[PDB]
């Protein structure tokens, strides 16, 4: 299952084959679309309420060349860190290994129509 | 004024330049995109909702070659729930009218892909 939506500015592609986090760079990269950039709140919330009740992955993991967390491409929205990568949730965002089976959340951002 | 969104596969552009029904068609198509084709509540709701309190044109008008009313084909529309002109949109509901009234449009594409 690998539909896609639109809100906004953007689209997104929520994967639905429960992989590691490396999972979405993996099928978003090759589905030719980032893996998710939450932006901002009204987008968050968004995904939230759109997405289905489960864990969901987003471009936000952690960094050792930095010492800090990132989203693979660099935003109006922040930050407790440790190390890992993120689940997005209809509760809230929050962090925990990479190598745990989840959802993904592509989102490519729109210039046109 | 002349700003778009996209909910769902259809993205939309919404006009806001006060003019007569045939104005959309001379906007939307200026824009290269039909004049707005409610497809169904899930959608319409999402553009009164998301709309800004206002007459907003749509696609839907009265016919010649028919005593109907059409868009530009025909979709899951369905309610013949009020004679002529062309229909509005307001954040309460759609309605018909005149088209040489000062309006706003709703240009709205569907998507086949994604970019």
């Amino acid at each position: 299952v690998k539909y896609w939506f639109c809100y906004g500015t953007k689209c997104y592609y929520f994967i639905m084959n429960k992989t590691t986090w490396s999972g979405c760079k993996a099928n978003c990269q090759h589905y030719s679309v980032p893996i998710v950039k939450i932006e901002d709140e009204d987008e968050l919330k968004f995904l939230q309420r759109h997405v289905i009740p489960e864990g969901y992955w987003i471009g936000l993991s952690y960094d050792k060349k930095k010492k800090e967390w990132a989203w693979i491409d660099n935003k109006f929205d922040m930050k407790f860190k440790s190390r890992g990568c993120v689940f997005l949730s209809k509760a809230r965002i929050e962090d925990t290994d990479c190598n745990i089976p989840y959802y993904c959340i592509c989102g490519k951002k729109l210039d046109k129509f």
